[PDB]
């Protein structure tokens, strides 16, 4: 998911829309924008789809005001396509709205405590609504008016003690202003920027990725620190404050491998350069362990892996060629009455340039292997194009555990690397050879760009969950969320 | 506006939709339906437009569950076309949603108290959102779970003491059930019905008008009494309770004149038969005061007045003829870059039968006169059709004061009767004669069908507001709403 | 169906839209408008639904120009809801568009001929597309340009020979102007009107009914004559000419009974007055035949029959009461997975005022009886409302044969009056009594407003088709059109359930 | 624009859609699909927007049949976003529909001829409707039925003699089948493929580019030849014929430079390899003429130039770095009452990786320079990202003349290179240095993948127009279309705002 907040001095509706279009890669399922207008009321538009489809001229006319937040949704367990999008808001106390990228690992417990202790109903299965209601609960403890910055930071601190998981959040409180804050492990990304208007007026903004600030001409200030909160008043004063105990920086490694845009800087690390370093490390691993293999050409599975595969080819002294082309535009496969049922095909996303495979031993490079269904189909496409041997190298280590921090993944049983060794994975997918980045090399490739990061969030790779509350029990509460998601999606199709 | 609530034993989405389609005359601007599904979550669809345009197949699939409420909106000051429709809901305490037909005369004070004492923000200018938050605030006082019927009625009693105005309300509380309640002066209409499914299972419903029960095959039980509350649990038990001090029945006169459907029975009065009575009284008054006039034909302004004009013609011993035909379908006027300026016409709503006016002294009958714009244009249509003399009779008395109880009216300065006598109105609208029902006759015509009603809500006619809190100051706070209503609409078209 | 054409000196899009809205009762399934813009090109918008939903502001900006035509469709066979609507157009010769209310009875023969002699393909099952292509092929025989009015009139005469059935039509020819014409037996209605803008410029319009002239402030000129053709040039001159051999006036009778609006005048006959007379004729017949029956009240089945039942209640010297209320708003029923309807379909349409039926012998009045299922259920409503005895009177004669002149009718097999006698019909539907209007009485009621009309189109009542082309083969052709129209409608709903 | 035609033995709707999606880069303004269903009726769905927006579930149940064509529109003059999209059809003779990538240079003459000699009205300004009518005209001379292959090819040859310009067409004729043909200079791309379903039933398809064959699993047969016509019958038989005298292969160079997809093979030439070769020639030219310049890094303007820049960086022994990222999603700007944009035009399209420019002399590589306002703003971006010297290299020669053969382009007075030398362009756009591909190097680079091609369509670079009818009368005719296209688009926006 992606989030943005703009505390401006002139209308923000178009700017938030623009920032969301450059964060659109963080989630295409739904989008929402909410502003505070001159009457101190929330104006909202959200709906399924891409940003450019969700917001029409009439909705922009509605989204009046100089402060607002936006969200793009990647479907995750509990927040399925069939469900209500973000942002959510509550009318009490004061009027609060929140958007968030991440996942709460104690959602279930929090729901119960909200009900039993506060009689606060949660109407969806989105942990974002839970998070909003905890925050609102802590804000409701104050009697005096207005709230002071210390009251707001105290409720954020309280929230951080109650909730666990990973989160970057932006929120607004009517009559007060905009807050943003980050989980105490710095897992999910969040940056702060500013745009000077004149001697007395500065605008501020926060976003998941720095490209959102770039595209609007905001000056990058810094990453929001692990556990830190920001509060920008309606009058434009900036406050900051640490609101977690023992904050530490454990950035998500998947942002660098695949999820974020290459022109972003996350926790001082250029995503582009991290990815080039991944290619260096994997190229060096291939040169040492596959010295005996006959490789004619190195071919990326676009788009993420193009620069990774270029660096591998360079280390190996081998030609780089664009043997695959990704269709910029993908369409739906309709269900006509009867007729051909053809579906679940990878040619809808990729086309092979036949001349780049014919009678060649090809080294394919992908960013990751998840279910392995897609890589099996890619290998077959390469053989149909005339490849002799097909080798596959993964920029990411083996993906063996589910991500419960906001990156959507199948359960452990649908991960091909779960319970299996490289050579077994190789035989299932039909490759003549298969090699994965080593985790310590992936870690080193990213630390190279900021050696101050001592540990990353690696759970999908090694099963170490830094929030220490993930057990097989909890993994089964998540399957009963994915079960209900798929029924809600399913009952929309019947329509 | 119109409301409906159904506490069923099987899915209610289609039934609520069907009920709203037969209450659609109570408001065409917007529609909303909300249900409670099997997961004890609210499912909502609301939007601008007619019921048939608001709810499509994908929305009905969403609206799961066996309990639900619906609303159709008539644009009113505070709840403009451009604004959020009903129903509203809040997630705390418990999860509450409400729909309402009426208006709160102390909305302004209530909003302030909600903010200062409860930190409860109101995001729209709809008094129904305020009403919901007052109710939620009183429900929030209880700690034990679940609430008992007694707690709910107590929070309603507390709400009635805080709010003033007119209201028929239906609401749902997650984990509990459906409530309905009516203001202590019984101004806005509300009826209760039931449908037996078997020996242990009965469904209940409430609606603004009895025709909603009829169309779904619910047995009519009774009007909800002034100040009464109804609570139907999720398991199908009905409780009732008086929740106001000194309740009294002052039904809105306007429902009988024009607003309700003729096949409804409100507080035991057939609307159709009240309207025939209005015809009897006005025809008699015409026979007495206009004895010397040459009248050739009696022509109603359709559709409300058709049965009224019939009774008038029968008293006068004069022929009834359908001189005007109401276009069942009306369309928009479009703004094109080179566009024409002729929007104002009433020919877009009405067509004259030329043969029925040529060389005749015509007595036209309409249900009411508000701005007089439409009347002037209707009289002119009769003259263009060939009429010689044109007389106009109004089933309702002179409309001189704004309605602040849920019937949308213009401000007193846009009311043509405001500050004017009959003959002066007559000459503005271009008529050769003008006559109004007497208020006491209108009252007698409706009271004939239920003599138990001592006093009606008559404020549009005589300026007597039964809630005793309407002063020129409050009339100004309403102009500030209509001021902001129009700014929202100008922003949409633009 | 209903049709409008306006030859104006100023933009026509809004005016046509408003004319279609007051003709909307003639067909609610589809609508279309086509204009000729200032570049001499057609601009078109047509689609399923009501006029108010079909035409949005984006479609209306496109419909530029001072001349255009409009159509609203009533759904039939060969012109189903799921099919392409009117108007249709062809770009050769010259550029022609046409809109028609009616039905050709030699449609099959005409399609074959168009294919064989002119290699003209017909893409739809709409007879109006066939009619348009005949007219196009007749205009294609002239070399010189521009066409003269004589040419255009010739082409229309040649068309009248070729085709058979009932038709009112309006068409436009790019570079020339607007035409309208009526079938040679004047079955389908069509009127002409004018509107003076100044001494030099006059606008003209034609419409299915006069209320469309009225609503736009056009002065009525006359009904178009059977077989007559109107031609209005782009420069605003009105030409006319008889284009049929043997033109006679046989206006359709169902227009008067319930299809037209009461405030229209069709061939000099007031629909409203026609209908009051029908109440007179039928109330007399009731008093004579049902002298011995105890009628408490006359209750109409709204809305067409309210004025009919009023007159009947007068003749019978009995009270009239609004015992039924037609629901102004009927919604869609949703095909809902595993759900049950609480709502009887008769209640979708009507509601009963309980107090007006309770413990009374009631005489219900309806405008007609087609399938009898509907009639049966209305009677049932009265009983559960409290009525003791329930009598039913029908303002029209028994309906026994289908209309093939433009009025969508079920097949004879479905008409409850086919092969059945009146006391038979009564037993099925459940009436304690049933009576019909006599065709001769119905005819008297209508001729009384214009004795110059000697014969009416009465086929639905008596089986006599003025075109003489109606046989069991053509009826089977119209039923293979129904099946395919119903198979195409079914396919839209299979796939519109994702 | 891009075109598809599939002549199959099972439903083609989804296949045609899938193929248009992989040709979607050839035009995103509008899309149309039309099929011949079981009753030899055309079935159509066309509208503005992307393929995935245009065709909903409801439109695809409608598009029944085993034969069909498709089109995606790149917005040009006379075929604007606010205009009716392709495909068009006519219903005489027989029923014909056609889809076209190209442009007729004698469109005005051909409309005159169609009107005077045939009385065929052309309702839009799309030259595709004119081409369809000319062909329909030539097909109507043949009177006996059915048409024979030789009749159809005769019609196509007659059409090629009448029309001038550039075209790739696919068309269908009801009752007969599908044809496809190519202008006699082979300017616009068109390939042919097949898919064997057993030893009796082969499906065929044509398309603008081979990737559409690939994505559906059709084996590639060959490029349709310059002036050649293909005809595929309803039974499944493939015939061909040369239908021009003096056919010659002059393929569009712009397809190779950037318009086509790299994974396509156009006249036996891999677009990918041609673009690598373009970077080789350009890196060589730079190594020679800029020997003395200090280049830190080569940075492509994505996406088309990434492979070109990689090869240049190779030739120069300098680092290649992704300093610019193209924004995959662009979104609309709303006409905003009293509002100030915070977003520069150039930032909607591109974003700068600041770390890749800071304190470096950078060589930017782009596929072309047209107006140069864009290029100026990209150079400014690099400077604000922190670059010292900013050099710019264009994979294409100077663009000096308008393309009149189907690639939308501005008029010559709008082209920055028109009437100017390299150093003047450099100073205007604000580059420290500027260098263009030499035209002979471009020709060599593309030729090296197939030396059988002697000459290319180069008009935009050198003014040589191969069809020899591009006068000021036609260039004025085009600027008249653009003026009216603008007025129509402006009217749509005003009506929406209002
Ligand atoms: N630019 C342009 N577009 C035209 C013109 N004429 C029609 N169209 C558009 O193409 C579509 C025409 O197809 P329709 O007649 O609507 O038929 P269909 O919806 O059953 O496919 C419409 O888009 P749609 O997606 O179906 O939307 P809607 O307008 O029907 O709601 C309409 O807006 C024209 O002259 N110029
Ligand atoms: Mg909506
Ligand atoms: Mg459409």
């Amino acid at each position: 998911c992606g989030i943005v907040g703009i505390a401006g001095v002139m209308p923000v509706n178009q700017s938030i829309y623009d920032a969301l279009t450059v964060l659109q890669h963080r989630g295409q399922d739904a989008a929402g924008i909410i502003t505070i207008d001159a009457n101190n009321c929330f104006r909202l538009r959200k709906a399924n789809g891409l940003v450019s489809d969700v917001f029409e001229a009439r909705h922009m006319q509605r989204l009046q005001g100089n402060m607002g937040i936006g969200h793009v949704r990647y479907p995750t367990a509990g927040s399925s396509s069939a469900s209500e999008a973000q942002p959510f808001y509550v009318n009490s106390p004061y009027g609060i709205t929140l958007a968030h990228n991440g996942n709460l690992t104690n959602a279930h417990e929090l729901r119960k405590k909200l009900f039993e202790e506060k009689r606060r109903h949660i109407n969806t299965t989105s942990d974002s609504e839970i998070l909003l209601n905890i925050f609102a609960s802590e804000l409701d403890n104050f009697r005096h008016y207005p709230l002071e910055a210390d009251n707001i930071f105290a409720a954020i601190a309280a929230t951080n003690r109650l909730i666990r998981g990973a989160y970057a959040c932006v929120a607004m409180i009517i009559g007060h202003g905009m807050v943003a804050f980050r989980d105490p492990n710095g897992i999910r990304p969040l940056v702060l920027g500013k745009r000077d208007i004149d001697e007395n007026r500065t605008e501020y903004m926060v976003a998941s990725e720095s490209v959102a600030l770039d595209t609007l001409g905001f000056d990058f200030l810094r990453d929001v620190a692990p556990g830190e909160a920001i509060y920008i008043t309606e009058e434009g004063q900036l406050f900051t404050r640490q609101c977690a105990d023992n904050p530490v920086s454990n950035p998500c490694l998947f942002e660098y491998v695949y999820f974020a845009r290459p022109d972003s800087f996350i926790d001082k690390i250029s995503v582009y350069s991290a990815r080039v370093n991944m290619g260096t490390k994997l190229g060096e691993k291939i040169a040492r362990e596959w010295e005996d293999l006959d490789i004619d050409v190195v071919i990326p599975i676009p788009e993420t892996s193009c620069d990774i595969a270029l660096e591998i080819a360079r280390i190996l002294g081998k030609p780089y060629r664009q043997g695959f082309v990704k269709n910029r535009y993908v369409g739906r496969t309709f269900i006509m009455p009867g007729q051909q049922l053809r579906r679940k095909s990878v040619r809808r996303k990729l086309n092979a340039n036949r001349a780049e495979f014919r009678d060649k031993n090809v080294l394919l490079v992908d960013d990751s292997i998840v279910r392995g269904t897609t890589s099996e189909q890619i290998i077959e496409m390469a053989r149909e194009a005339g490849a002799k041997k097909v080798y596959l190298a993964s920029a990411a280590p083996e993906i063996r555990f589910p991500n419960v921090y906001g990156i959507d993944m199948p359960s452990a049983t649908e991960l091909i690397a779960h319970g299996r060794e490289v050579d077994e994975i190789r035989q299932i997918i039909g490759a003549d050879g298969l090699i994965f980045q080593d985790l310590n090399d992936l870690i080193d490739a990213v630390r190279a760009e900021n050696p101050d990061i001592q540990q990353f969030e690696c759970s999908v790779f090694n099963g170490v969950y830094v929030t220490k509350d993930v057990d097989q029990g909890y993994l089964d509460f998540l399957d009963t969320l994915r079960n209900d998601d798929a029924k809600a999606v399913q009952r929309q199709n019947e329509v």
